Order: structure tokens, then C-alpha cells, then sequence
């Protein structure tokens, strides 16, 4: 709606949180109160997390490239992790960690860097630089509950302020031997925490939920499954109706309840077969008493809750085409649709792994520390087509001889391309494949 | 939902473990309180298992390469089993043994790396570094009962620690010939246990089952199954009213019954055949008692949570084609829907799959010990399209000669995808039809 | 379905068997309990059994392959017949035994490896190495009943104690001359007997049928059909009323029925030929007794049963087409999700046949003894096809010389593979066909 120029408050930053374990719950069908409603909170999220896939990190310096590389070899499924978690939960930390330890079981790589996950709910606070907006330092809070290798319980509640200029940590409980308390220099003079914020908005400090704006919808589908649920459970049996001249003598010669009253105080039950007889008089009468619908328009509201969810997470129809059918006849043709969204989304962490991959290279002298972001495809292109438009291309050259030799440029240009979209597996998330197959080329040359 | 920052509690890790002994209950529809409603268990996890095949180890190392080939062809179906095991219970335990034995059924294979499964139950506790997170030691615990070579019944409590610097084994009971009572070295300085964890997230310290989300809406069907067959047995068979006009006679005269309060006492079944004709008097009535449905809205209901078992499943709809006709045709056109959830759910597993071929290459020097994680095909390739779109870039190439000779740099890596494509049979699962293929034509040159 | 860290039992095996005899009455229809549900049982174990076709032994060198190649020869229907007892029973026992006696019916062979089936019920008890699992001992029982060439009936209780290092037998009844009693050395040092174990688990001793997830479905499709017909036998016909001034003054004079309650009695028909004309008086009725339907619900019940098996057996859709018609149009459409299951079913008895063929080679030097499990193709592949992609393999090669010889490496594996795809016969279990084309090529030359 409208309103004047005036009577309006002064903007403030909202540093409300999305409430994690809530989500969660929600997307493993645990919360009591969504069980019936939450169904839909796992195809979502899955698949804008699947199609969209795992960034891949271009630069043009070869050091920096082969650094990148062996970082996507390391953690493209911590990668993808991290996509359905902010998508999931909103937040989600990455912790950028290098180790010199020493260990048998990885001689092979003396100094490793770690993609650590800190759970938003560890981060208590983030201290925002009140200007530019960017973190200043980390509030990190856990209650680490564990065990020693003896048979001694052990606790400790650590929290670890992380910031540029260093790093401090205490532990309010037993010792913990890899933390060492007060404070000790960070090497770095950034935080190496990267913040992936699913659906950013400039006046909130936090992320939101895939699941948040289909809350309400998965509330009120609930609501309307468990009244169907119990009503059909009340209802859908039609109940036997007797009309008896007595009622108690009834009972006694056929089921032998001498107390009916008694009977119906301990909840007994009348034993059945279904293949009965009923011998009446002229006065009585034996009728069955039923619902033409116990459920009444529970299915219409419940389909006009699907129709709303399925907009408002704006999930291409195919991914609930048990409900529709019709979405299954053509996937292909829905997939611009799949497209569509995927690219909306993918906009909303590429800043983020811009951030990741520049960490990377300064935590482990380039001409650039610039990274672009390339992606998975949605729509996968095919290989035959492409070797069709590149000889096409091709014998549009090498005439009309007057152009120049840029024919060279394009068609350096087309076959990179060429080979990217042909080394990179379609069915495999992430470009490892074609890491390791140049790799293992230079090695058998 | 939304909170405001403050009012939240601290992060603490859950220690909380799928119940695998229901897991597998449900899997096997063994259950009775889900036997009709975990009907969809078994698709579910066995068509995900199936779909994304077994990994397909690489390595630039000759040697390495050739180990795990070695590998492979001995415990590809074992590695299949872990992924089905991962998916069903959220935990598997794979541990690598080195066996020096000899026996006469190995003449040749001297020494033998073993891909011995831990059954998750038997994982009492493990023991993490409250740092790193990483396990430091895996307390292990079974009831061994079993039958001496003679006529004795023998039965051993078994509870062994196994640790990166040494391994630690107490039994109780009768004697294990097998197994040397008290510490011995570890001669690998790392835990030799790989943790599987299916839907592993940074708040749970164990994985969770494909059932779990599944779990309560398998409850509701069985409840909607089991409560619309008892009505269709109670009534869904039209019960025949006589309104006579004295019942005791009727029932003497016509079936025998002199006493029916006995007889209803008793239990007694009046026998009859369809073929009859009633003689009554002009007063006397004879009716069928008969419900319109019997089970009233179940199936709508049914319909209704089979639905939301296979959003939650995430399970294309071609796997249930039964209950729709119409996801049976172009199963090909769902193949998308099919490789985006493979492509999610091998992510799982490709980390656990580098440690084991890290520790397979360790335990039997290398270039490097970096696996890369191929895949079986969910949506197979066509070996003609390959082969047509490789005569494309082929004729492509060899002309605008300028370019240089990096085209032996493209050709040569599309000719080993391309030998990999096709010496890789679709319908078996794994790799070893490709190396043995390999291997023969190196025998017989 | 979670539960916490603690309050969890012991781990200990489980050594439940199948009950082999139910499983073979439910495969051929006579459990009375399930004769009208147990029909899906054949369908689902022989389809399974049937696409899965029989293992492919490949090995490198040329005499082992020459002696699989014989045993293959010899016994391909009963390698079929043991996958289809694994499946049935889910535990079947091949006993491999070398005989040297001489008889005239086998000239060409004087000594043999017989293809020996132990039935499941024969084991009474596997004793297992307690650390490694392996079987040390096969405890062996049966009950011979038979006749001698006179006219002597004979009966013998025969229990054999099977183990690595030598084999017992004792005899509690008459003599039988093949087995000399007491014991005898093992010639070779393991256990000559393989134990096929359909749907293994970690968790049990013993292998799982294909009957025992769809077993209580049976049974609920049993007793809904079985109650449908008992009310459609008892209701379906509709019952003449005839309400009559006098009753049996009309049976006299219409039937002869002097005295109705003795004819009741007996159990006395009225002859009716369907040609009546009813004449009565003014105050008298006439009226059929007609149900709107005697089944009421049951066909819903048993739709919804029959998805509930089919799910459970993942059984794809065209094997039970008659039920779904839609599903007969599209089976090649439908033939992925068939090789799926076909796929995954594969690996639970391809260690087993590692584990044969390596005995069978052993019981009969060898550069090698490690055997590849080839199978029959699921979805048959276009020879065609085959031979197009070759043509175009063929037409890209020879072509950007730079390449180097490996083109040879790549023809002649591929040209081996087109041999094997195109004199394997589809139609015909195993690849005998191939074998015995080779045979005939030799000896002709």
C-alpha cells in the first residue's frame, strides 16, 4: 500500500535469526506440529540445492588455478553442503582453518587447509564494523559434552573471539588439548570466517530460510491433514445402528454383557466377524448410519495449499509431479522455468565464494586475486550439437579470406569451450572429473 | 520461524543414534505396527542405492591406479552394500584389515586387505578430538555366541577399543582363538575405520536414515491401511435382516437351533448357500443391512500421504508408477529428476570413499594418494552420439591449421572418456568389467 | 524412529533361518493360508531370477578360462536354478565334489566336477570362525529313505560333518554303499561348499527370501479375497421373498413339502427352472432380496494391496501388466528401472561366484585365480548399433595422425566387445552359444 512522504519511522537493521533448530526439524519431518505440513520442505530445498549445483572457481594465473583445484578436489561435497544449508537454515559459517600437523595417514600433504563448518547456532554474536557494514569479529559459543579416551565423562563450554587482529579463547569447564586459552595472534590480518547468507536483504543482518516464506502454508496443511486425518478415523467406518425392544436383553443372549454399564465404563469391545445374521422382530430395526464424506472439502483446501506452496517456493511443477501428472509429460519444457530460478539463486552466494576462493589464495604474489564464478549445468547442453556449430562455424571460416585473423581468437575461444562442456560430467556435481582427467594426462603425456 | 538475537541457547553437538534395529524392521516390512504402511521403504532406499551405483577410484599413480583396481574387483559389491547400509540404518562402518594368512583356498593372494563391515550397533561410543572432531578411538562391543568344532555351545562378550596408536581387546567369557586378549600395536599410525554417515549434518554426531523423514507418514498409512481393513471385514460383507414374527421358532424350524442363546453363546455359524428362497407371512420383513462404502475417505487420505511419502523421498515418480499409470511412460524425460537427486546424494559418500582409498593405497611411496570419485551413469550415455559427435570435432579439427597443436590435447582426453564410456557396461554396476577387459588384452597382447 | 546415545543393547548375530518349507509352499500356490495371495510370489522371484540371467567367468588365463568355460557348459541351468533358490528360500548350498569313477555313459569324461545342490534344510548348523566369520565346519543332516533293487525298502538317518581339514559321516540305520562311514581326509584344504545368501545382512547368519518382505501383504491379500468370495458365494445371488397368507400350506401345494421342518432339516432344494409366473392373492408379496454389492470395498482393498506388493518387491510395472494395462505399452520404456533392480540384485551372489569359480579352478598353476563376473544383458543391445558406433570409431580414427598407436588399443578392445555382444544369443541363458561357435571354429578352422 501507499503512504504520505511523512509519518514514517527511522530505518533500523532487523538482527533477528531464522531459528535453526526449528528448520531443521522442519526439513527432517520432526517437528509434531508440521509432521502432516513439512512433507514438501525436503523436495524444495533438494532441488534448488542439486540443480544449482557447486561453483567452479576461474582465475587467469596457473598457480592460482591449480590452488583452486586442489581446493574443489578437497571439498566440492562440503561445497554443496554448504549451498543446502543456507538454503535450509538461512546462515551458514565457513571457517577457512590451515593445520602443519603431522599425521600417517595424509603424508602426502604436510599443510592442509580445512573447510570447516561452524553451526549458526555457535555464532552468539557478529560484530559489525558500524560503517562499512562488514564483520569485525566472531562470537563464537558452543557446550562441547565428550568423552577421553579412558572411561571419564568430560564438559566444557568454549567461546572463541575470532577476529583480524587475533583470536581469543576460553573454556569454562575441563581442559581441551587442541584450544589453548587467552589470546594468540591471528597470522592473517582478516577474519578467515566466510558468512553465506540465503536470501540477503539489506536491512537484515542474517539470512532467511527457503522454508520461512512456506511456513504458514506447511502450518495450515497440517492443520487440515490431521482434521482430515481424525475425522475419517471417527467417521469413514459406518457404525451398525440396532433399534432393539431391549437393549440389555439384547446384549446378555447375544454377547454375553450381563452389565452393559459396566462394559462401556472398561471400554469393552464387541467382537465381530462381518459375516453376521440378524434375526429381529416385526418392531425392531437394524440400519447402518453413515457419512457420505467424512473428510468434506479438506482435499480442495489441501490442493489450494499446494498450488500456494508450490508458488511461493516457486518449485517447477515437475518436482511434485505425483500431485500433477501432467509436469512429468515434459521436463524439458519446464526447465527454462528450472533455469530461471537456479540462475535468481545463484546470484545470492557467487559473492561469497568470490570471498572463499580470494581466502584460499592468500591463505595458502598472484597476478590476480579476482576469482569468477562459473556453475553447473541446469539444462545440460549437448556434445553433438556443440561439435555440429563448431565445424559449422569452422567452414563459415576460411572464407571470405578478408575478416582477418580473428577466426583464429573465435575458434581458440569455441574449442576452451568445447572442452569444458565436454570433460565436465553432467551427472557428477562439480568439475573434479576434468581436474584429475588433465591431470592424469600430464602425467602419462 | 524468526527470533530476535538474544533468548537462544547454546549450541551443543546430538549424540543421538537411528534406532537400527527398527530402521531395518522397516526395511524389512517385518515391523507389525508399519507392515502396511513400510511398504515404501524397500523403493525408496534401493532404488537411490542402485541409481548412484559405486564409485570409480582415480589416480594419476600407476601403482595406485592398479591397487585399486585390484580393490574394486575384489569388494565392489561390499562397497554397494555400504551405500545401501548408509541409507537404510544412516550409519556404516567399513574396516580395512590386513591378513597375512595362509590358506589353500588363496594360493596366490598371500597377503589380503579385507573390507570387513562393523555393524553399527556394535559401535558402543566414539571417542572424538573435541578440536578437530575427528575420531580418536572406536569402542567397540558384541555378544559373540557360537558353537565350538566339537558339540560345546560357546557364547563370548567381546568389547575391543580401537585406537590410532594401538588397539585394545578384553573378552569375556569363553576363549576366542582368533583374538589375543589385551593391548597390541596399531602398525598403521591412523584408526583403520571408515564412519559412513548418510545425511550427515554438522549438529549430529551420527547419520541419519532415509527413513527418518519418512517414518511418520508410513505410521499414518499403516494406521489408515489397517483401520480401512477392519471396517471393510466388519462390514463391508451386507448383513441379511429378518424381522419375524417370532425368531425362536424360526431359528428352531429352519437351522436346528433350540437354544440361541447358546448358540450365540458358543458361537455358533448358521451355514448357508447363496441359492435360497424365503417363505415369511404377510407381516414379516426380510432386508440386507448394506453400506455404501465401508471404507469411506481412506483412500482419498491414503492417496494423500502416498503423496507426501514420495515428496519427502524425493523419489521420482516412475518408481511408483503402479499408483500412477502415467509416470510409467517417458521415464526418460523424469531421468533429470532422477540424476539431480543422485547427483545430491553421492555427495554424501565421496569424502569417506577418498579416506578409504587413502587408506587402502597406505596400508598396502606413491606420487600422490589424491582419489578422485567417478560414477556409474544414471542416464546412460549413447555410445553412437559419442561416436558421432567425436567424428564432428574430429572433421572440425585438421582445418584453420593456425590454431596449433593442442588439438592432440583435446582428441586424446575425448578418446579416453571415450574408451571409458564404452568399456564401462551399463547394467553392470562398478568398473570391472573395464579393467579386466584391460587386463586380458595386456596378457595376450 | 531416534533414540539416544546410551540405553541401547549388545550387539549379537542373529541366526534365524527362513522357514524353507513355507517358502516353497507360498512359490507354488499350496500354503492353504495364502493360495489366494501367494499368486504374485512366482511372478516376482521368477522375473527376478530370469533378467538376471547367469554369471560370465572371465579370467586372463587362456586353461582357467578353458576349464570355466566346461564347467559353464556343464552346468549353466543349474547356476540358473541355484539363483532362483537363493531368491525363493534365500539360502542355497552348492556342494562341489570331484568323482573319478568310470562308467560307459561318460567315455569322454573320466574325471568330473559335479554341480552338487545341498538343500537348505539338509545344514542343520554352520560353524563359523568366530573373528573372521568363515565357515569351519557344515554340520549336515538328512533323512534317506529308499529302496533297494530287490524289493527291500531301506531308511537311513545320515548327518556328515564337512570341514576344511577332513570330512565326516556316520550312518544311524541301513548301509549305504556310497558313503563309507567314519572319517576320511579332505583332499583339498577348505570346504568344498558355497553358501548362496539372497539379501545378506551384516546383522544375520543366514540369507533373507524375496517371499518374507511381501509375506504379511500376502496374507492380507489371501484373507480379503477370501472373505469377498465367502460373501459373494453367500449374497451375490439375489434371494426370492415370497411373503404368503399360509407358508406351508403353499410349500404343500407348490412343492410337495408336507412337513417344511423336516425338509429343512435335511437340507431339501426346491427345483426352480427360472420359467415362473407367480399367481397370488391380493393381500400376498412377491420381492427379491438383492445386495448392491456383496464385495462392498474389497476391490479398493486389494488395488491397494497389490501397489503395497508391488512396491515392497519392486517389481516393475509390465510383469504384473494384467492388472495395469498401461504398463504393457511401454516396457522398453519402462526396461531402465528392471536394470536397475537387476543391477543391484546382481552383487549379492557375484562374491559367491568369485568364490566358486576360484574352487572350481583350485579342485581341478594358474597365472591367476581371481575371477570377473560378466552377466547377461538386461536390456539386450542393437548389434547394429554396435557395428554403426564401430563404423564411426573407425572413420574418426586414422584421421590427426598425432594421436600415436593406442587407436589399435582402442579397435581391438572394442572389436572384442562387439564379438562378445553379438555371439552371446539374447534369448538364451548364458553364453554357451559363444563358447561352443569358438569350439567349432577351432576344430573346423
Amino acid at each position: 500500500m501507499r503512504m504520505s512522504s511523512g509519518n514514517i519511522g527511522v530505518y533500523k537493521l532487523d538482527d533477528s535469526r531464522v531459528d535453526y533448530e526449528l528448520a531443521r526439524e522442519l526439513y527432517q519431518n520432526k517437528n509434531a506440529n508440521y509432521k502432516l505440513g513439512s512433507s514438501f520442505v525436503r523436495p524444495i530445498v533438494n532441488s534448488t540445492t542439486g540443480f544449482m549445483g557447486v561453483p567452479h572457481f576461474q582465475i587467469e594465473d596457473e598457480e592460482a588455478q591449480y590452488i583452486l583445484d586442489e581446493f574443489v578436489l578437497d571439498n566440492t561435497s562440503k561445497m554443496l553442503k554448504t549451498h543446502t544449508d543456507s538454503l535450509k537454515q538461512g546462515d551458514c559459517y565457513i571457517w577457512i582453518t590451515r593445520e602443519e600437523r603431522e599425521n600417517p595417514l595424509y603424508p602426502d600433504k604436510k599443510v592442509r587447509l580445512i573447510y570447516n563448518f561452524i553451526s549458526p547456532e555457535e555464532v552468539k554474536e557478529i560484530i559489525l564494523d558500524p560503517t562499512t557494514k562488514e564483520p569485525i569479529a566472531y562470537i563464537l559459543e558452543s557446550q562441547n559434552e565428550w568423552t577421553d579416551l579412558g572411561e571419564n565423562k568430560r564438559k566444557a563450554k568454549v567461546k572463541q573471539i575470532i577476529t583480524a587482529e587475533s583470536r581469543f579463547v576460553e573454556v569454562e569447564g575441563d581442559k581441551i588439548e587442541g584450544l589453548e586459552e587467552g589470546e594468540t595472534p591471528n597470522v592473517w590480518g582478516f577474519i578467515p570466517i566466510i558468512h553465506f547468507k540465503n536470501e540477503a536483504d539489506e536491512t537484515l543482518k542474517y539470512g532467511q530460510s527457503d522454508i520461512e516464506p512456506i511456513e504458514p502454508l506447511l502450518k495450515a496443511y497440517h492443520d487440515v491433514m490431521l482434521h482430515a486425518l481424525k475425522g475419517s478415523k471417527m467417521h469413514s467406518t459406518p457404525k451398525l445402528k440396532l433399534k432393539l425392544t431391549d437393549v440389555a436383553s439384547f446384549l446378555a443372549h447375544n454377547f454375553g454383557v450381563e452389565d452393559p454399564v459396566k462394559f462401556a465404563k472398561e471400554g469393552g469391545k464387541i467382537n465381530l466377524d462381518g459375516h453376521e445374521i440378524l434375526f429381529l422382530n416385526k418392531d425392531e430395526e437394524a440400519e447402518f448410519v453413515e457419512v457420505k464424506s467424512a473428510i468434506g472439502d479438506a482435499k480442495e483446501l489441501l490442493k489450494l495449499l499446494f498450488y500456494c506452496i508450490v508458488d511461493v517456493s516457486e518449485t517447477p511443477e515437475f518436482i511434485f509431479g505425483v500431485h500433477t501428472p501432467s509436469a512429468l509429460a515434459s521436463v524439458k519444457e519446464q526447465m527454462p522455468i528450472m533455469v530461471n530460478k537456479i540462475r535468481r539463486k545463484r546470484e545470492q552466494f557467487t559473492n561469497s565464494w568470490q570471498l572463499l576462493a580470494r581466502m584460499v589464495l592468500i591463505m595458502s604474489k598472484y597476478s590476480s586475486y579476482d576469482v569468477t564464478i562459473g556453475w553447473d549445468e541446469v539444462n545440460p547442453r549437448d556434445d553433438k550439437e556443440l561439435a555440429e556449430t563448431l565445424e559449422k562455424v569452422c567452414c563459415a571460416l576460411d572464407k571470405a579470406l578478408e575478416g582477418g585473423f580473428i577466426s583464429e581468437e573465435s575458434t581458440v575461444n569455441f574449442l576452451a569451450q568445447y572442452i569444458d562442456t565436454m570433460s565436465n560430467y553432467i551427472s557428477d556435481d562439480p568439475e573434479r572429473e576434468g581436474e584429475r582427467e588433465k591431470i592424469i594426462k600430464t602425467k602419462m603425456l
